[PDB]
């Protein structure tokens, strides 16, 4: 099992590191670059439609037909079942998140429509609203304790508890006469360029919201802006930490794959992939 597949004994994995990263990354390079087509000659068809164009924060990012998130149609409009948002498999549940681009203005009434059909309970953030005087994402909720309604989705924050690299917010999801707490885990530090460095802020992130969220079996919304090099670098690192933990061995290559066949550019870059590794190499050696 090797063209969708490089699997790593966990006690060989500092020597797969070593061994990838030698010459200046060269097999890490290769490696990454047999990615670089997977999942790409499928359809777009509804992130062209002319009504759903809008929507999308980036012409070149766009969903899958076959995975992308679909909201309840709504009589009038057309495309009202759009979203830039596929579901993406995870350790477990190969439909365990829905990763979507960071809302627009225009969108952020869609964002929490999926949130509620979805039946989620967790949103993970992995960008800054602005970043280099580039906005990246609308601040889709509440900045106080007056509730918000966005469409028919009253919003409205408990509490939050802020921490060095990120801020975790509940919220009160009300529907009508419904209601839902949805958390969200706003990592609030990657640096403007590159990863984070040290990655430890990202572990120390991924076990705080694996171990506050447990073994969710509702989907769980991850985005960054495009909703595809941050936002995968974070769920290949929550599932191959809980990988660890019934497995002998590692399979982050496997995992990418299975990601680009679900959403465009699920790793984005190759400096990303070899950060996930990073990561997992920091854990295995006790940080």
């Amino acid at each position: 099992s090797h063209m969708a597949s490089r699997p790593i004994l966990i006690k060989n994995f500092a020597e797969h590191y070593r061994l990838m990263s030698a010459d200046s990354d060269f097999r890490f390079s290769e490696e990454f670059e047999e990615l670089k087509h997977v999942g790409r000659d499928q359809p777009c068809t509804f992130a062209d439609l002319p009504c759903n164009r809008p929507k999308n924060r980036f012409t070149n990012i766009l969903p899958y037909d076959h995975s992308r998130f679909k909201l309840q149609p709504v009589d009038d409009d057309e495309g009202s079942d759009y979203i830039n948002a596929n579901y993406v498999p995870g350790h477990n549940s190969p439909r365990e998140f829905i990763v979507t681009q960071g809302p627009l203005h225009s969108t952020r009434d869609d964002f929490w429509r999926m949130c509620w059909e979805s039946n989620s309970r967790a949103i993970v953030m992995l960008t800054r609203c602005f970043e280099k005087g580039r906005e990246k994402c609308d601040q889709y909720w509440p900045n106080d304790t007056v509730p918000v309604f966005y469409g028919d989705i009253k919003v409205q924050i408990l509490n939050d508890s802020h921490y060095a690299d990120w801020v975790m917010t509940e919220f009160m999801l009300c529907r009508g006469s419904e209601q839902r707490i949805l958390r969200h885990f706003h990592f609030t530090t990657w640096p403007d360029f590159g990863v984070p460095n040290p990655p430890q802020t990202l572990v120390r992130f991924v076990r705080a919201f694996r171990d506050r969220i447990g073994a969710e079996q509702r989907p769980i919304v991850v985005h960054c802006s495009a909703g595809v090099g941050r936002s995968g670098t974070f769920i290949t690192l929550d599932r191959i930490l809980q990988q660890i933990n019934t497995s002998d061995y590692v399979d982050i290559f496997g995992i990418v794959y299975a990601m680009r066949k679900e959403r465009v550019w699920m790793v984005q870059t190759e400096q990303q992939y070899i950060c996930i590794h990073q990561c997992l190499l920091a854990v295995l050696e006790g940080k």
